């Protein structure tokens, strides 16, 4: 359970681990900006996602 | 020892292997520098790491 909490965070990353306190869904708009690369403008329009 | 002859300049790296002579003390400057991401202004003010 401390691991979903840093599922968050420390999904960021930058350096495990010395981080981080970020919410969840802006954990997989960075996660999904990163592999799936669309980048900003997807995610923004839209999410639902 | 070989090895840890090549720590310094393969712990580099550009690429395995075909590389080089740089002191130790510069390797784990940029060794520290990548993961651990303090940059520059930490290690020189100060080390002692």
């Amino acid at each position: 359970s401390s691991l979903l909490g840093s599922i968050a965070g420390v999904g960021w990353t930058a350096g495990l681990s010395s981080f981080a306190a970020i919410p969840f869904a802006q954990s997989i708009f960075y996660r999904l900006n990163g592999v799936g690369i669309t980048q900003q403008v997807l995610s923004e329009n839209q999410k639902l996602i």
